[PDB]
């Protein structure tokens, strides 16, 4: 079984996407979305071996034909997912990127001398990096997976199969305090004006944490005013409300639609109602009730009700979240709140690791 991500760090953490060029994965149809894992010999696991975007159906070459059933497998495009680790611990950092680059190294043999066969859990040359399998029902084929022959490829890795994902104490985010929040903070959804506005909206009030209240508006409120910005801009389908009767066409799938997720740019990877932990049920209450009219002031009373509903009944921004992640003190564990950088930025390409 592959090793669940850890979801505790002492500061900010980062976690890396790579989708490789070069290859398929061939796998029977709604399998795990894992297939194994590379870890260093030390026991330290770095990184999951995915299968990605949908290629189509699974054809086994007529020269390959081993008596296997491969009825129903789908190929998949294979995606490298680290492992979180601590932004500023370099060694872990790097050890993800080299043992990256040599499963490339390795699926380059693979393809040229075991092609549409599984990976083999083994050791690397150096004894740096093992491979778990942990399905053994999969298959790496060259290129696209339809010839029984590669055209002698060279796996590699590019930016623009490349994402990142960001991890802070939520209570930090609009505290400008380190690089990292710095940069979380200019996403160009984010509207860090809100916090003063708060502060004149709340004068009379005797509230418990002032700057994190005024934190917490900003960020749910940014949120929920792009959310909208969104559905109105797609033609969204939120919670009962209807694009159409806005005479708005439908022009995405949903929240979950690549576009969509693009159009964030640093896209929320938590659920928006877990933020609302960091702070007294009273100071809770208190921001809560002045998000209605930010919506209200900018959209339809049907738009503005129903994103206020959704994300207060715990909707996610765009899909399953990563809701379980912790940053402080283990015994005494903070909330955490991560953001996938859908185009890895100049800041954040050290953590990436590159062909060339
Ligand atoms: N606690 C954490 N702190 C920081 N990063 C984390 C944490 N937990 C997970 N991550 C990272 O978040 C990313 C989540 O990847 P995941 O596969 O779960 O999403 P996804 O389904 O692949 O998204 P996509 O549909 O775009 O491929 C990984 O890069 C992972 O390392
Ligand atoms: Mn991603």
């Amino acid at each position: 079984a592959t090793p669940d991500f850890p979801t505790h760090f002492p500061k900010s953490s980062i976690g890396i996407e790579n989708e490789l060029a070069g290859l398929v994965v061939a796998m029977p149809a709604n399998s795990a979305q894992k297939f194994g894992y590379v870890k260093s010999a030390q026991g330290d696991a770095l990184f999951m071996l995915t299968k990605d975007m949908n290629q189509g159906s699974y054809q086994r070459p007529p020269s390959l034909q081993d008596g296997k059933n491969y009825q129903n497998w789908q190929t998949h495009t294979v995606e490298l997912v680290s492992y979180p680790c601590e932004m500023d611990d370099k060694a872990a950092v790097e050890t993800r990127k080299q043992a990256m680059l040599w499963l490339a190294t390795h699926f380059t043999t693979h393809i040229d001398q075991s092609n549409h066969q599984p990976l083999a859990p083994i050791q690397s040359e150096d004894g740096r990096f093992v491979i778990e399998i942990t399905n053994a029902k999969h298959v790496i084929a060259a290129g696209n997976g339809i010839s029984a022959e590669s055209q002698g490829q060279t796996i590699t890795m590019t930016p623009s199969g490349q994402q990142a994902t960001v991890g802070v104490a939520a209570k930090g985010f609009g505290t400008s305090a380190t690089p990292e929040l710095r940069l979380l903070e200019s996403a160009p959804w984010y509207q860090k004006s809100l916090k003063s506005q708060f502060a004149s909206l709340t004068s009379a009030e005797n509230l418990d944490d002032k700057e994190l209240a005024a934190n917490v508006f900003a960020y749910l409120t940014s949120i929920y005013l792009k959310t909208a910005e969104l559905a109105k801009k797609f033609g969204i389908y939120i919670n009962e409300w209807d694009p159409m009767s806005e005479q708005i066409t439908p022009n995405a799938n949903g929240l979950t639609d690549p576009k969509v997720k693009n159009a964030w740019e640093i896209l929320p990877r938590t659920k928006p109602s877990k933020i609302v932990e960091i702070l007294s049920k009273s100071d809770a209450k208190a921001v809560m009730k002045h998000i209605k009219p930010q919506l209200q002031s900018r959209y339809s009373e049907s738009l503005s009700k129903n994103v206020f509903q959704y994300f207060q009944d715990g909707g996610e921004v765009a899909g399953h979240g990563i809701n379980n992640a912790t940053v402080g003190d283990k015994h005494s564990p903070e909330l955490a709140i991560l953001f996938e950088f859908r185009t890895v930025p100049n800041e954040l390409q050290s953590y990436l690791p590159k062909t060339e």
